[PDB]
């Protein structure tokens, strides 16, 4: 069969390191597997315009596998012309590119799936990190010894401890929880959570959790906030203006999940006035972000409060070995004709939900 | 009484933030309760030089306040000139400006105490903030987004989760094992310590923490390493080239300690060589660091790797709240003459040791 995997083009870094698994040089590290079960691979970064490589190859791909790095978008038009395909796989998790609802309409049988869990962990370190980074103080902090400065005051005036700070998550699912999980040690006043349904009773208690009913009393509570959800009609541009005006003055934010559950001059301006000593996360809207982005060159009024990173926290060297592998897995699932595939990675099966 | 505080000058800082207790300008909070006490306070950062502020007031200062971050030598010669000196507090913890062996050595009357446990939590935060950025590749990471780029790749190269790595600990008094407590639920492969005498059964289990015997076959294990020990003639000039070669290759290393338990070279050259992936920690040997202290400018092979920061992970605004309470209670305890110190507190009882 013919495999088309759409990665981004890692360049002398794909040389660097041979465990950079997500680039078209390095292919997953699946090409010699592919070749001797009998498949053809063809890789490829380019997936924008008509003569694009992927739209070449569109028509007699049986499989495609894409990222959330570099993502092909499979589109209404490219689902019409991909009159082989049977298999949609993200190496990683997120589907956000791909027309599912058009899938689920035509009726025909192309299954889609993710390696759920293969990023769980990643994000959730990475949102405690900049917990701790914005809390105490840790960017101006080390700006000053590059800078061959010194000047102690100037850190402490805004660096706290995360012990003794309320701390709430807009979402307690996979990533969420993990993150609860990961404070409980650092002695938090308390955690909370607002999400759409509980959770379970012996997993609240494990992380000493509190749930609150609506969003305002969440934020109002919290010295930090942490945005754990899915975007969709109910959290996209949750974090305006209005609702910023209910946190609590001087909080700290961290969004991890989508960057339009944001509205991002209302973020900046929120944290230009001190409504938000701090915001961060690797997440934008538009993304990548353009030169112009407002959250580039936003600051507090110390000229601090500013942890934001480009998308990268799920594509760390430990998560891309899971999602080869998870991809691994899949593929041998459908060329079996197994299909046993494990159920929290189907996204459609067979065209169905 | 007269009392001499010596602290750091906060400047405008101090304007900005009313909380920032631990600056000559505010003056731990207390100046106002000293004086309604009949109290006359001294306060100063000028603490060097024969002529200093500190100096001219020696002769009858009764107390002597003190902090890690700014500190007042209190030295054999200042000692003897300081004829009604009966208290020395640290405003925080941390002794080693003070010479305790001559106190203790000669007996002269002088009660030395500190606010033991206001500093852990603080440096152990500190500690686990550090191995983050690290391992994950942060420093460069927001650099890109700063200075207007965006390329995944050459961040991704050269970052990894902590899950899965094998953590160790050299030392595991307060600090270091409240650096294990808060890396449990990373779900490490491993938490490993040295230290002189173990840890209690309880408390190593509580961890899942397992004893190395010596530190090289510690360090040779470990993915991440971080110092959590005493400056003492163990530790001093530890980190050197020679155990530095077998650390495992790539390793990352905290140090939140002492600065001199490091070469500086030695740590420097294993970063640019590849031995180590990254190095950071708030510590440095001198301190406050030179403009040239290498430490600034060191970088691994991807120009990444370096999480330094100047020394302030004990004195976050918590902390210095501690640390001025810490100190009114020690203060109250000495002027009702009470003497109803907290047992931890007590460094040097009228020049003697106490039970620990």
């Amino acid at each position: 069969m013919k495999i088309v995997l759409v990665l981004y083009d890692a360049g002398k870094h794909a040389a660097d390191e041979e465990k950079l698994y997500g680039c078209t040089e390095n292919k997953l590290g699946i090409a010699n597997w592919l070749k001797d079960q009998g498949h053809e691979l063809i890789t490829t970064s380019d997936k924008e315009g008509g003569n694009s490589v992927l739209d070449q190859h569109i028509p007699d791909a049986d499989i495609i596998i894409t990222t959330p790095f570099h993502p092909a978008y499979i589109t209404k038009e490219r689902i019409d012309k991909a009159k082989k395909l049977k298999l949609v796989v993200v190496a990683g998790v997120g589907s956000d590119h791909i027309d599912l609802d058009y899938i689920n309409q035509t009726g025909k049988k192309i299954s889609v799936l993710e390696v759920t869990g293969s990023n769980v962990v990643s994000v959730a370190e990475h949102v405690l990190m900049t917990m701790l980074v914005l809390v105490r103080n840790f960017v101006p902090a080390h700006e000053q010894i590059i800078n061959h400065d010194w000047e102690v005051a100037a850190i402490a005036k805004d660096a706290y401890d995360i012990e003794g700070k309320t701390i709430a998550t807009i979402g307690a699912g996979r990533i969420g929880y993990r993150v609860l999980e990961r404070l409980v040690p650092f002695n938090p006043k308390e955690l909370l959570y607002y999400d759409y349904q509980a959770l379970p009773k012996d997993a609240e208690e494990k992380v000493g959790a509190r749930r609150v009913e609506n969003i305002e009393e969440l934020v109002a509570q919290a010295d930090i906030v942490t945005i754990n959800a899915p975007l969709h009609a109910g959290t996209k541009g949750l974090i305006n203006k209005e609702l910023l005006s209910k946190f609590k003055k001087g909080a700290w934010l961290v969004n991890t999940a989508r960057g339009a559950i944001c509205v991002a001059e209302d973020v900046a301006a929120a944290l230009e006035s001190g409504q938000l000593r701090g915001y961060g996360g690797d997440v934008w809207f538009p993304q990548p972000a353009p030169k112009d982005h407002p959250w580039r060159d936003m600051r507090n009024k110390y000229g601090a409060g500013n942890a934001m990173t480009p998308h990268y926290s799920g594509t760390t060297l430990d998560a891309q070995t899971r999602y080869a592998e998870g991809t691994k897995n899949i593929l041998e699932s459908f060329f079996t004709g197994k299909f046993d595939y494990r159920p929290q990675d189907i996204i459609l099966l067979n065209g169905e939900y």
